[PDB]
């Protein structure tokens, strides 16, 4: 079926339409900050909020993409249709790993109540013209 | 008569007269953000703070505003007259639903009292002069 | 998404449909109907029931249409450009709004749980044909 | 200032103008009903309740204007330069007499607060369609 | 005498001298900001904080500083001579009033204590050269 | 919108109309009668009763009238433009200022309650004409 994968989160798909599709993080400096804090954690054993389980999914979702991307193009694809395929996985696989890992690791990192205010103050942010507008657009803290 | 809509809920045109005709979001962003939090809200039964009665209101007005722009340009209006037709209802109808979901959903997100602080701050900011003035134009969080 | 004005208070704009354009009074009676009654209960500064607050939300979206036909008259529009363009508005737009200031007004005047059992009382006298109803339809 | 009398008498003056305006009686027959009631109490020595005190206001501004009519045309003005004004002071002051004697005569023959409830119910019955409503007018018991 | 129209209120004209004459908002949106919040707390009878009645006096300088432009323009004073005048009253007198007004709507909106804050610290940022000084000059909250 | 300085202490500005030019007191003197009673009271750090701070505002108002005809003087006006700015904003501005000047030093040194009775009663004197009224205005 088409479930929502934030909906016990208490979000959807459209609260992450508030977001723009640059604004996420790239993919390695994201693996590298759960690397920097949550190594130990998500390879552990306890059963810990499930937002460590949705994470343990994401990156077996990223790690045989990886090796996905390295089987057609050691193996399959000819120059042409290689890069258009990089390119299209890149804005629509790991765009939902920027939804997934960015979502989590900032819950992780500041609490799921904090994630829900930062959502709606920046579709707020977003929703402002150019002018009237702070160019602080707001952050995490 | 002339009835104020804010006037139960601490407000009047004038307190919005501080704002500018320009700081007010874009129409469909605005109906996302409500469609983004407050869909199952404002179609359920609960009868919860009149500000939801007055978004449900707000968006019948946009409703029947959509079904009006597309019966006159198919059916009606030739092109010299639709195109002055839709640039004054923009800037007159929906400037006032501008009015209108701006208030309440930013209610929703973050009470009555933080409303009431915001309008009269962000007054002061645009009543100061370009130089002494901050360019973070104060916002909501 | 779509909104139902009638959903959480116990109708729906598919009951409203049973009504035909005979049944309403038009707008400026209603209007005149909301001036006399309510005048203290629409400027006034309270957090009165929310069939108050549907009304101080139609008439403001009202005025926009008084602003609306008065504008492009003066302004851009022909006599046939403006005439199927006003008549339209006023049958389908202020219709609704004539829906909705009859609904929220009676309301006001005899609670909401007696609105239903007359609308519904009033759909059974509209769902049968005329030889089988009573000339006289629901009144109260 | 500019005040509504109706104010203090659990009423209001847009009360009285949402009739239609052919509803008020000819002033005449409004005359000799308080005659043929009242001539007691209007002439008598009693603080008896304020509706009869504005009933002898509106009879001592009545007459007197009856003196300007007879007093005006039997001495200077011409035909028909009085007939535009005779016409014009019943249609205006006079239909405030009939919005004056009309609610207090009302109001002594019937309590005050039945007659705030026919302004209601005779009120809508008016501007509600001719079918779909109830057969004959509502008058006072 | 030469007495101090801020002394009560823990204030001085010194105090304003750490305000550069040009921060100060315009009249007509000081003017209009008082008419959104206070038009009923400044023409009504209740006695509160004196910050209210010096906002009274505060408009009748203001309002009578209106008609007397408006005479002198209709009546004596040619072109030359006008705009001399027009030009030392708002360099003179309204900027009085602009130091009159700004100083007890910010009270009003925010208290005695906020504002007694908000004169100091604006002080140094303004005693701060240009270079090692924030851009955001501070403001109210 | 309009201030009346006189709403919430009991008394209008329709009120004070019933003054004729005659029965104030000029400026020098109430600049001289606040000088020498009130001076510590105006001086003062402290939240005075705010008959206090309508005078500590109307001085402050006053005192830029004094460099305006100072300034002008010396500036730009010739004779005759500088004759009739100056003595009509004498007898419209400063009389306002010499209603106010009036007002609030008697609350101050006989209550308002008393300042009221006062106004009424030579209202009615000067409502009457002279040959329905004693010669004797009201005093005290």
């Amino acid at each position: 079926m088409d479930i929502d994968p934030y909906k016990e989160f208490g979000s959807s798909y459209q609260l992450l339409n508030f977001l723009p599709l640059d604004f996420f993080p790239d993919l390695n400096a994201l693996v590298d900050t759960a690397t920097a804090l949550y190594e130990e954690e998500l390879t552990g054993r306890e059963h810990c909020s499930p937002h460590h389980t949705a994470i343990r999914q994401a990156l077996v979702c990223w790690d045989e993409l990886t090796k996905l991307i390295a089987w057609m193009s050691s193996n399959i694809t000819s120059e042409q249709v290689r890069t258009i395929i990089v390119n299209h996985v890149n804005d629509t696989w790991g765009l939902k790993v920027r939804q997934s890992l960015w979502f989590h690791l900032s819950c992780l990192t500041f609490g799921q109540h904090t994630v829900q205010e930062f959502l709606v103050s920046f579709g707020v942010w977003i929703r402002t013209p150019a002018p009237y507008r702070p160019p602080n657009a707001p952050i995490l803290s």
